[PDB]
DNA sequence: ACCTGACGCGA
DNA sequence: TCGCGTCAGG
DNA sequence: ACCTGACGCGA
DNA sequence: TCGCGTCAGG
């Protein structure tokens, strides 16, 4: 499974993207379709259940600004 | 949150 | 190839 | 204030 | 997709 720190990283990136969705005034829906994914992915990291892949950790950025 | 088709990697 | 875990959309 | 169709998000 | 909570007009 994942190590220790996967699990935290999970955690702390979808945390954060929650709340940078919430200031733009983002749905789960809407951010999926600007980071180019499935609704039930973004919800998916934002619970802390899975680290984004190599293709959505640069879009979180690019999209939301955080890395 | 759970069901399922499909990719990643080997007590 | 065979087999579970995981990644992904529905 | 309550009934109901429809959107938001996952102990 | 399935399922409750909530948002909205009637």
């Amino acid at each position: 499974g994942m190590t220790p720190e996967e699990i935290a990283e999970a955690k702390r990136i979808g945390k954060e993207v929650k709340e940078r969705r919430k200031e733009l005034g983002l749905t789960q829906r809407e951010l999926a379709e600007k980071l180019g994914v499935s609704r039930s992915t973004v919800s998916d990291i934002e619970n802390g259940r899975r680290l984004p892949s190599e293709e959505l950790l640069k879009k979180i950025k690019e999209i939301l600004g955080v890395g």
